[PDB]
């Protein structure tokens, strides 16, 4: 289940972002979704009409899991388009109508400077939560307790932040 990046966001695609946080221990936050134990997971959302990525990065990373007390010690070069297969093509990429395909999300490194008390992993859209337990594992062990939907794409992550990690 390879992916395409690119530098920059081909026709029709989900403009989106991911947030890749590490604390003093080069380990990244990890979530689990408010349903599977197992599926692990760094905050990740999409970029509003025309705002930045590490902006849209930054922010999503909040209203997701709170997490603000951080700093950005890294970035991702090129995008990420995980395209889905002929099946759900049909049911992603012509949902769209006929320019979409997928979902572009360039992801960002950042620095954990502040408590874990400020993860809630709470929101108050009268829906549900987003995760709902996290934790710190290291950038390979996240990639291990993730889903696999997003393994090759925090890989592809890490491999940019190895640099960094």
């Amino acid at each position: 289940g390879p992916l395409g990046s690119m530098d920059s966001p081909p026709e029709g695609y989900r403009r989106n972002v991911g947030i890749c946080l590490m604390n003093n221990d080069k380990k990244i936050f990890a979530a689990s979704r408010l349903d599977i134990p197992d599926a692990w997971q760094m905050p990740q959302g999409g970029i509003d009409e025309g705002e930045d990525p590490r902006n849209a990065a930054i922010r999503e990373l909040r209203e997701e899991t709170g997490v603000t007390s951080a700093e950005v010690i890294a970035e991702v070069p090129y995008w990420l388009t995980y395209d889905f297969p002929p099946k759900v093509r049909e049911k992603l990429n012509i949902q769209w109508g006929s320019d979409w395909k997928g979902q572009a999300q360039k992801w960002f490194l950042f620095k954990f400077t502040g408590q874990d008390q400020e993860i809630n992993l709470l929101g108050d859209g009268s829906e549900k939560p987003e995760f709902g337990e996290w934790s710190w594992v290291t950038p390979e062990q996240l990639i291990d307790l993730t889903v696999e939907f997003k393994k090759p794409v925090y890989k592809e992550v890490l491999s940019v932040f190895a640099p960094h990690l």
